[PDB]
């Protein structure tokens, strides 16, 4: 059994709160490797499984996985309730997060004739506040994400109410020990794709990314460029331009995320601080969203 190490401190699977299978029940499901369920253990929960038709990497994969999400404690990271790893198929349980992913959430609730105030720059701004806090949370504990972006963050609910938090750790899982094709080089920093070079400030480079997910209201960055289009026009100094009524402050925020060299760009304490005064700020929060 692999080992894994966090903020110093070194776990096993033995670690790992196994919960009996038989206090597992499925409910329904909710593309990628392996099945995601509703269940209830009652304590609601979203279950992931490992197929059982899988190598032995794919295995040591999950279990690595298992390890990552169990040792965060931050009320920004998605809670892992327990595993079932010594029954088949594999499960680890994780905090029911309602609302789902960030970016079919953004997509899904965007403001329309229908839905005329769905969302506000406030919401966007506490979701932002929120991956941002989860972010700082990963950064002090010397964590590198890697793939900080939209589609692997989680809302705990729909309405007003709802907490944003980072929930995908794959990326990060894959280097700690696939292809070009599936890299998210729309979302890394120039030293990233080119050298291979990771950094606290690889994450803040993403981060600026994803704030142009949330303010443009789910849209794929860099429109109607390639990955190979994004490469050449990051590393000549190239940045997307505002989302659609995005306010000047927030815009700001994104271009500091993308600056060329990794020392000029901010923390997540400095980050905060700033989206902290844009919420502050009534020219930014009395904006209105586009309307599809
Ligand atoms: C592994 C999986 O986990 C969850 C998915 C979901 C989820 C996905 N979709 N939905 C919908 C269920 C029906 N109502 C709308 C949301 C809920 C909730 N909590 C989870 N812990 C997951 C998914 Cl599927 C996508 C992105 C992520 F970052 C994560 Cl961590």
């Amino acid at each position: 059994n692999p080992n894994y190490c966090f903020a110093g401190k070194t776990s096993s699977i033995s670690d790992l709160k196994e919960v009996p299978r038989k206090n597992i029940t499925l409910i329904r499901g909710l593309g990628a490797f392996g099945e995601v369920y509703e269940g209830q253990v009652p304590l609601q929960v979203a279950v992931k499984t490992l197929p059982e038709v899988c190598s032995e990497q794919d295995e040591l994969d999950f279990l690595m996985e298992a390890l990552i999400i169990s040792k965060f404690n931050h009320q920004n990271i998605v809670r892992c309730i327990g595993v079932s790893l010594q029954s088949l198929p594999r499960f680890i349980l994780m905090e029911l997060m309602a609302g789902g992913d960030l970016k079919s959430f953004l997509r899904e609730t965007r403001p329309r004739p229908s839905q005329p105030s769905s969302l506000a720059m406030l919401d966007l701004l506490h979701v932002a506040r929120d991956i941002a806090c989860g972010c700082q949370y990963l950064e002090e504990n010397h964590f590198i994400h890697r793939d900080i972006a939209a589609r692997n963050c989680l809302l705990t609910c729909p309405g007003p109410g709802r907490v944003a938090k980072i929930g995908d750790f794959g990326m990060a899982r894959d280097i700690y020990r696939g292809g070009c094709a599936m890299l998210p080089v729309k979302w890394m920093p120039p030293e990233a794709f080119m050298e291979g070079i990771f950094t606290s400030k690889t994450d803040t480079w993403s981060f600026g990314v994803l704030l142009w997910e949330i303010f443009s209201l789910g849209y794929m960055p860099y429109p109607s460029k390639s990955n190979q289009e994004v490469l050449e026009f990051v590393t000549s100094g190239g940045r997307m331009d505002p989302p659609k009524n995005c306010p000047g402050p927030v815009y700001r925020i994104m271009t500091q995320c993308w600056q060329h060299q990794p020392e000029d760009r901010p923390n997540f304490a400095i980050i905060l601080e700033r989206i902290e005064y844009c919420t502050q700020d009534p020219d930014v929060i009395n904006t209105a969203l586009p309307i599809e």
